[PDB]
């Protein structure tokens, strides 16, 4: 069981050793399309691609290329797409993403704005009366609603195809006081985050896959579905403690790469999972 592997990494402090062993144990695929020239101001870091095997095609015939990758938990019956946070260039592809794949929630776990730098394009309206039109993909975005809690926001848009004046409703679920260093100290806040992705209908089959961002897209994206997918899996088995977070994250590691930056997000991750495997037991 996870909660005594917990005590022993942490009593013994391996929390670095067992972030190895995940990083030289993890697979390596090919990512050529990301590597093109055409390609290279379509990548907000050149140390991170999806791989060609599970990239998300953009359906415009001139350049299909997005820093995205769909990950298909199988067993879970769970998909995500990860990215990047857009960059100024790219907020009209992100949206046409998330129009094609028939996503119906983007979640962000970062600031436009951290230690000083732009971290994301502010690729959202901030107010009702004045929308977004992206002119590249044929696009219209107005914010509808705008929920402001004390650790998150909810955003109700509107998103409209311009070509066919289908307009459907995106929530956008945005973490907003993860800490600039580290991780938070408590995953409570996280937790009710996530559950209330969950109850909005965003994780459900009935739509396309949630797309999850931070900066790069894989770190702090990488502890949400990672607690998400561990979580469900306690659920939906017979034996609860059969779930191997550490295998659960090779798995996900297929589909992207380096989920998980730091052994301070690993630990975060078996905290957020055994804390809210009491909530689900």
């Amino acid at each position: 069981e996870m909660e005594k592997e917990f005590e022993q990494i942490d009593k013994s402090g391996s929390w670095a050793a067992i972030y190895q062993d995940i990083r030289h144990e993890a697979s390596d695929f090919p990512s050529r399309v990301a590597k093109l020239p055409k390609n290279k101001n379509r990548n907000r870091y050149r140390d991170v691609s999806p791989f060609d095997h599970s990239r998300i095609k953009l359906h415009q015939e001139d350049n299909d290329y997005i820093n995205a990758s769909l990950i298909k938990m199988e067993e879970a019956q769970r998909s995500y797409i990860l990215t990047q946070g857009p960059l100024p260039n790219t907020v009209g592809h992100f949206w046409e993403m998330v129009w094609e794949q028939k996503s119906r929630g983007v979640v962000m776990l970062n600031r436009v704005m951290e230690k000083g730098s732009l971290k994301c394009a502010q690729y959202w309206p901030q107010k009702e009366e004045k929308e977004m039109i992206f002119e590249d993909t044929n696009l219209k975005l107005t914010l509808i609603s705008e929920d402001i809690k004390s650790y998150y926001t909810v955003r109700q848009l509107e998103l409209e195809n311009l070509t066919t004046q289908e307009t459907r409703e995106i929530l956008h679920f945005h973490y907003t006081t993860w800490p600039d260093f580290g991780v938070p100290e408590s995953p409570a806040s996280f937790l009710n985050f996530l559950f209330k992705v969950r109850e909005s209908g965003s994780l459900s089959p009935e739509h396309g896959p949630v797309v999850v961002h931070c900066s790069a897209g894989i770190g702090r994206s990488g502890t949400f579905c990672l607690a998400d997918t561990c979580l469900l899996l306690m659920d939906k088995r017979k034996d609860p403690s059969s779930v191997d977070i550490k295998k659960v994250l090779l798995e996900m590691r297929k589909f992207r790469m380096g989920l998980i930056q730091t052994a301070d997000q690993l630990r975060f991750s078996y905290l957020a999972v055994i804390e809210g495997a009491k909530f689900i037991m």
